[PDB]
């Protein structure tokens, strides 16, 4: 990468007024004992007994590509679904001029991995300079918090070794 | 609708699937808010359920339209089945592929 700049695409404080963005932490990602989560994402949970239709957009204004990543949570039980998003049936939609896809969460009980019977998928896409990317979710969306305005340097590789720098 | 390949050679079939922007646009074109499309053969089988949402404008179009293709072996049937949101074929192509060649992207004249 010949240009890498991390910025806040959807500010945590002022972008999700109707959704809770503080109790989306778990014991699966502990930070010094306490329950925490990813830094560049936000786990949006219901506020009281309500989860309205989410709809947010961002227009790439960096003159270079912007890497955006998000997540899709798939709960273990419907009781866990109702306790987090208040809606028994949900759908998530992400779309841009290059990307477009609708998501339907899958509610099922998997074997325990780090004491989690549920799963969560992770996705990524690059937004062209001057393009728009829209989000639309009735629940189960791990929303993005930080993006990355980048300009990918030409092809290179990745070395896995204990050799010091 | 069904078609039986009687051309004695492979037949290339191309169809499309439309995904409206709003449920209002959905019902305005196909009258059924919930639709499905099915295409089947001996080798191909798939069901499409349109995804309704608003995308950023591309050529002044808030909706999208995926395009699909498959081949039909000589003597095989291909069946279409749709309650809406289907761009049906009009012209097919009875073709026969020879050895592997490529595509040239150049301004050099012929």
């Amino acid at each position: 990468v010949s240009s890498f700049e991390r910025f806040e695409i959807f500010p945590k404080t002022s972008s999700w007024p109707n959704h809770d963005s503080n109790k989306g932490v778990t014991a699966a990602c502990p930070h010094a004992g306490a329950k925490s989560f990813y830094k560049n994402l936000i786990w949006l949970v219901k506020k009281g007994n309500s989860y309205p239709k989410l709809s947010k957009s961002y227009i790439n204004d960096k003159g270079k590509e912007v890497l955006v990543l998000w997540g899709i949570h798939h709960p273990s039980t419907s009781a866990d679904q109702q306790s987090l998003y208040q809606n028994a049936d949900t759908y998530v939609f992400v779309g841009s001029s290059r990307y477009s896809k609708k998501f339907k969460p899958e509610i099922a009980i998997r074997p325990k991995v780090r004491d989690q019977e549920g799963r969560m998928n992770y996705y990524w896409t690059l937004v062209e300079p001057g393009d728009k990317i829209t989000f639309e979710a009735t629940g189960n969306l791990v929303v993005p918090r930080y993006a990355f305005a980048m300009e990918r340097n030409a092809g290179s590789g990745i070395i896995i070794s204990d050799t010091p720098v």
